[PDB]
């Protein structure tokens, strides 16, 4: 869907921006600094679920640029493992949110955040 | 969820970027220049549905900036009418996509695009 590689870069960066907001806005809730409303969090994690499927198709052939490392493309199976594992982490977060289970939410949130960081550390330029 | 107004601006702009991609990538399909796969379009319109609910909460009190006009905030009921009418247009598009009805899709796509433009013309700086 991208006329030029620059359009794929713009897309995936914007998807990252929105994920960061929908993930990070739950930090105070996980920490107990903000109240836990199970329905609010369930709805927010749904949004995050949708968003977290979006970046990967915007690292398609010819879309090199931004702060994306070349290794994304030369090691396609390995990058794919990391995005699929991340989306698995999001499923765990969704399950926790859908159940209304705050302890589960805390734990799953930590594992999601670790997965974001592990991919950035390997595949995003500093 | 925004630490500073600039964070709300960044969010709503990124939501616009992603909507433009998920809306605009259907133009060739509507025009018949690309094939119509009902399941593909149904899934894409779902994504667009989720995205098209996101900008409005990022025009919250104190979030003035970017290319957003002041009138957004001073005329709150009227801006709200335009975003609610837009989301109604998206419901029509979803219904068309879910039914697999290309003629309905064409018509609903045109009305969505008109609604994007009408809001930008009134509320986005040039
Ligand atoms: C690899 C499998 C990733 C996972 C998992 C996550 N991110 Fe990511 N992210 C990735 C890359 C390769 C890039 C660079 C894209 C480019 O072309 O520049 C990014 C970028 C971001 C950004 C910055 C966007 C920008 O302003 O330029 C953000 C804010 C971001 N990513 C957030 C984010 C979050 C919160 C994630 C987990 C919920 C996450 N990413 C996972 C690769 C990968
Ligand atoms: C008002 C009810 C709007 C409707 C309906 C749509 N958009 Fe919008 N959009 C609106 C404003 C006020 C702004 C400016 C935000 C700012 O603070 O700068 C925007 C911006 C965009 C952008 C540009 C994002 C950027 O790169 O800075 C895009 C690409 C965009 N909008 C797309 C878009 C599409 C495709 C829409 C219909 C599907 C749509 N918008 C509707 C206000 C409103």
């Amino acid at each position: 869907q991208f006329a030029k590689p620059e359009d794929a870069v713009k897309y995936r960066q914007s998807a990252g921006t929105l994920m960061a907001s929908h993930f990070g806005r739950m930090t105070p809730v996980v920490k107990g600094q903000a109240p836990y409303d199970a329905a609010q969090i369930k709805a927010n994690v749904e949004v995050l679920k949708t968003l977290s499927a979006l970046p990967w198709a915007a690292f398609g052939p010819g879309t090199e640029g931004g702060d994306a490392r070349p290794e994304i493309w030369s090691d396609a199976a390995s990058f794919k493992q990391k995005q699929q594992a991340f989306q698995d982490n999001i499923v765990k977060l969704s399950a926790a949110a859908d159940a209304g289970d705050l302890d589960k939410l805390r734990a799953a949130f930590g594992d999601v955040g670790a997965s974001c960081k592990a991919c950035h550390d390997a595949y995003r330029k500093k």
